[PDB]
């Protein structure tokens, strides 16, 4: 009954916007549909495999990475709403030509879950939208803002069905892509996460590198002190899929710093901040274990950050352990 | 270049078949496409949620469960190739009317991964095909055959893309559904799994219930005695997704028996046997920890069985632990 | 490379618009995609047959008529860009609620070519957009403007492929719907019709009712006085299909007044005017035989008008006959 | 409820076939779906325009002609059911390699209605299936059989929706392609044409070349001697579209011989015979004006034939005129 286009229009309607943000979101939607279309038939299009390069964060690039990146970049430019773009696939920030230059700064992960591409596991796209604060000409510094400054954030999940999750000041809403008419349709309004869940999500293969706090927390999930039923475990391996499940089912998702990674693995700008924003707007929490992810002022567009997010009571319980060990 | 229909035709061509098996597989394909179509837009069709009942294995039934079950049952009957059908969603075996009765017995899980439906995580369909051995009229007993008697087995995975994996005496082949023309296209021929992988897949939330062998094995994956890099962990929560990843990336998938479940959770007839068959035809192994899954003679169409499967060297290493503890 | 959304955005960009017209066109596009989707599978949806009523212009209503009408009406209202709507399927003009009221008046034929629905012949949707000129509250009178006052007009043709043809002051552009991503893509820019064609389109079954001018013209197309090759004949029976062919191939389309129909059959507001506008913006002509269609000031929202349109030299030759007989 | 695959299977079931005919039809269906998919987005794929050559019947070849021809040829060969193939796009008959050689001879028009491609008017595919009668090795002579020897015939119409019309000894059935699941679904069973219609279909641009019989008949359709209402006229310009409308609405379709074309324009092997067969199985008639189309023994695989077909009473009335003039 309600398409994403109508929702965004009516929302900007009340926000008294000028339509620039509206255009931005609409363009982002088009890119997401094209990505979804290619993803659902990637093997037939021979889009699996490596492209032949490595990014700044040291990662083997895939064909879909390139395709999805080109699609997002091009639609964002043509939107006339952006001035600075930060992509996981690009060493430096992309400065938009004066002509099509807008007032928004967009940070995105064109295709998240690369390790799961070839095995057909859910993958997605992550984005964060900021309003240019500086007065100087557009530059990389304009993307170095704390997550708390986000005006919009979300992700597209290409799972059993394709979903676009959009978070803004008013809340989180979920839209599902109807492949037949090529429109995202509202299916979940003002989503709120459960106060406490029963699932913990983490790669336990790093057990030997985990700090005592994460170690203690996991042990508590398996052997509850109150003799309650142990939490179930889930780790798809694609941040977008694990976070979405955390959002709708509740629980906790973790990619903590460890002995070999002081700042964890996930990227602050286009992975952690967007999910932290979605999570907080849904009544959830997102922390590094010592500080709120959204309060971090970045100094590098590709910097990493540890991230623990999900149901408030679960995240808080883990925070109490870090404090107890601190 | 090669559709599933052509492959199956040319294969039965050499098998000197009469076309009954061919019809069966073609009908099964049609059901899978319809399921895939509904799955990709389930939320819009309002197919999420419970149907309002519980199966024999004690599980809350979902709307998609009913829809997918009806689709498979109906296409199998109309195929004129089956006589006995066993579904996870049906208390007793379904006996096909004399008119449309064929010589095949089909055991299937119309929709696997129910716990992951609402959160858009990959789900699928699993099937096993047997040739009626008895001489008596068709009955439930005809489905009580050991996996080693399988003539065909496989699964449909509704992940980032939809894939049909088919295993027969000649080997394992993967076909991807092209949504545009509605045809499954061969994308991976004679698939073989790696001798040794680097990923272990298990729900560690049951840590308190695991036997000493599984416990020791997991500890070894996290803290390798040869100081090699620890294995990475992955557990999507949908058997079809975890097994498919195990098939293409290698490694091990486990759903062992535990203190509260002597025979594990997964069902022998329509979950364990099919995956055990696919795995063995790909050069992999499938064991309960004490015996080959395919060698189990079932006494109940809905009986459970522990299952450990994947790369031969990984599965064998776990088997050595069970034997060491035995 | 260029979607309809981008084109309309960049065009309104230069037009210095406020975005209301842009929203209107985008909403109209969504309705057209939904209609196209239903049309391509109408028989399966059981959308063929009659709905059970007759319109003011005395015509048996079909199921698709109702569905397509509801879709256009609803998207136009939700666009926040319209105040008065005129549909072939509605006795009186529809006045939009103050809340979602905009400054545009839209006249449309939700589904043109009803006689060709059941036989799968091309059908379409026709629309004309006017800017409210009155100062009074919105009413039917606001739709009683001459075609020359059109700000935008066009049609969607559901033929071998689905095309959206949009004409505005700057010219005529054609966009084709890509079923895979659900986006209209620019395929023909600034379309111009040939000065002279070689095809005449008319229902010759009315031969006994035609005036001497039409009669003489047809005879000339079959037996050219200069001994040139006779014109070929084409009459699909759906105005949208015949006019589109006239636009791209050139020639003439005719639905003249006759002994039993002083004002012909086609409706001025939502059939003749839009096509007359598209035709004139493409360098073509549209006449009743005695006056320019676009210069007619209507007195009834459902009034009819004779229409002769197409290549200038062909239409002019017919006009010379009417004048010769006058 | 009933897919084309099931229908053909159950029909061959009763026919006691060996499955070769079944395979043939299934392969033909796959080609038709692929063609339909390309057609619905031809402009975006840049499939419009000429390929760069002329066929034996002297016609400018289009890109879609080549693509559709390659698709049909390849699927027919891979079917293992054919030995001799005759295509409008091929100078000589195609002899199938011994390996994939079957017992059927297929004559087809891969894409009919070329003149209507660029203007998005309905187009289609036409096919006729014969059983090899000769005992010698497969050759062109095996395709030189009279239409009355047809075992199956039909066409795919890519109109507002895509329809596959299949005629066999038991009757005519219509299947509509559901783009979502990529399956043809039965929508019209045992179709029968009306005894008398009210529409005549012919290119009147050839008025100066028509024989006195056709001339007299047209005059009678416009000025009925019994003062009944004149017949309506329709001529889409694509044989597949005009014949399908004739089949479902009744009436008459004509492409007669004329002063410059003793044998008309349409091709006997892959245009006239198939439609003549469909028409006769539906209770209709197909004549050259002097003899039954199906009784013509061809001497050239690309020979032409005049054709008058449709409702028995209409075709008979025209036959009475030819006889009256004879
Ligand atoms: N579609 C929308 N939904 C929600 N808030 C919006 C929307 N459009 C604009 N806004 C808000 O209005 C501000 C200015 O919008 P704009 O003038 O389009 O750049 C944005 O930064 C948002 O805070
Ligand atoms: N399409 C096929 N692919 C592989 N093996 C086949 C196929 N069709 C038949 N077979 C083999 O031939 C046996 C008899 O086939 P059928 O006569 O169709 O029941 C089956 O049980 C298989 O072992
Ligand atoms: N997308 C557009 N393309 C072309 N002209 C436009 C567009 N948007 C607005 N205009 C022109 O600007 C006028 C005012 O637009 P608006 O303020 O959106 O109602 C319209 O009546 C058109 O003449
Ligand atoms: N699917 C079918 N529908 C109708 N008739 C069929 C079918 N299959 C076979 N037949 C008839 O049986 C004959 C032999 O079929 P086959 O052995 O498959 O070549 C054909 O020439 C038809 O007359
Ligand atoms: O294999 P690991 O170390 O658990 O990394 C998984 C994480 O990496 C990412 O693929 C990013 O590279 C995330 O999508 C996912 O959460
Ligand atoms: O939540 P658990 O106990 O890990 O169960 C997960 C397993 O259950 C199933 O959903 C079957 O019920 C499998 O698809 C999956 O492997
Ligand atoms: O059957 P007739 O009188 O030629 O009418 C055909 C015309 O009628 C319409 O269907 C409108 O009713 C047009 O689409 C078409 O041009
Ligand atoms: O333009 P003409 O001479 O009427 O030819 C139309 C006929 O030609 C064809 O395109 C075949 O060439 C048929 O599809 C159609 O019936
Ligand atoms: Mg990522
Ligand atoms: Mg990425
Ligand atoms: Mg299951
Ligand atoms: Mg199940
Ligand atoms: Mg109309
Ligand atoms: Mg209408
Ligand atoms: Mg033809
Ligand atoms: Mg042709």
């Amino acid at each position: 009954i309600v398409t994403l286009t109508r929702f965004v229009m009516e929302e900007g309607r009340k926000a008294r916007g000028t339509g620039e943000m509206t255009q931005l979101l609409n363009s982002l939607c088009t890119a997401v549909k094209a990505i979804s279309t290619a993803v659902r038939k990637a093997g037939i299009l021979h889009l699996y495999g490596i492209a032949g390069s490595t990014n700044v964060t040291g990662d083997q690039v895939k064909k879909l990475d390139v395709l999805s990146n080109d699609l997002v970049i091009n639609v964002l430019k043509s939107s006339f709403a952006t001035c600075v773009l930060v992509s996981e696939e690009d060493k430096n920030a992309i400065i938009v030509e004066p002509e099509k230059r807008g007032k928004y700064v967009v940070c995105f992960d064109p295709l998240d879950g690369s390790s799961n591409i070839d095995c057909l596991v859910s993958i997605g796209t992550i984005f964060g939208i900021y309003r240019k604060n500086s007065t100087d000409e557009p530059s990389e510094k304009d993307a170095l803002q704390p997550g708390r400054n986000l005006v919009a954030a979300g992700y597209a999940l290409y799972g059993s069905a394709t979903m676009l999750v959009l978070a803004m000041v008013n809340g989180v809403n979920c839209f599902m892509l109807d492949p037949a008419i090529g429109e995202f349709i509202l299916v979940d309004r003002d989503v709120k996460i459960k106060k406490k869940g029963s699932i913990y999500s983490i790669n336990e293969g790093y057990a030997k590198e985990f700090d005592p706090a994460i170690t203690e927390y996991i042990q508590r999930k398996k052997f509850p002190p109150d003799n309650s039923a142990p939490y179930g475990a889930r780790y798809v391996g694609s941040m977008v899929a694990d976070v979405h499940r955390t959002l709708v089912y509740g629980g906790i998702f973790m990619y903590p710093a460890n002995k070999k990674s002081p700042k964890g693995k996930l990227r602050l700008l286009y992975e952690c901040n967007p999910m932290a924003y979605v999570m907080e707007k849904a009544g959830g929490l997102a922390t590094t274990g010592k500080e709120a992810v959204l309060d971090i002022v970045p100094t590098d567009i590709h910097q990493r950050a540890p991230i623990i997010l999900g149901s408030p009571e679960d995240v808080t319980e883990l925070l109490e352990i870090y404090q107890k060990h601190a």
